[PDB]
């Protein structure tokens, strides 16, 4: 019956959420290493998108074209708050060791551009319209 039928289902499906976040963190880390590699040779100058920004937002774009058909839609929703996670602590970590900060000056307008660029080219791709990336920490 429907009932038994059902039983059957939720105990083959019972892990997974679970098991999908736990394939995701490896994703998560690949990224969290490719942001370290770039970030850390950042450099704040024009043009912007800068090299940097453009091969991340590359292989960001990359990587939402892969598990589109993957990933219900919440969970992709979630694997991108991670990653952006990942991205604005390597970020923060950079503007720091550059010193620049969030004064208005030309190397600031300069980040805040380059960011633009990041946020516009992530809230573009679908499902992640209305994600709350919480830029400002990154002058925290
Ligand atoms: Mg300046």
């Amino acid at each position: 019956d429907q009932w038994s039928m059902l039983r059957h289902f939720d105990h083959i499906t019972k892990d997974y959420h679970d098991h999908i976040a736990e394939i995701s963190a490896k994703l998560v880390a690949i990224m969290d290493s490719l942001f370290d590699k770039l970030l850390s040779k950042y450099e704040v100058k024009a043009p912007v998108p800068s090299p940097c920004f453009r091969n991340i937002c590359k292989q960001m774009t990359k990587m939402h074209e892969a598990i589109f058909d993957l990933l219900p839609e919440e969970q992709t929703q979630m694997l991108f708050l991670r990653i952006n996670a990942s991205y604005k602590l390597h970020l923060k970590k950079q503007l720091s060791h550059l010193n620049v900060i969030n004064d208005g000056g030309p190397q600031n307008g300069l980040v805040t551009a380059d960011v633009a660029f990041y946020t516009g080219n992530l809230q573009a791709l679908k499902g992640l319209k209305d994600l709350d990336l919480n830029m400002a920490e990154i002058w925290e």
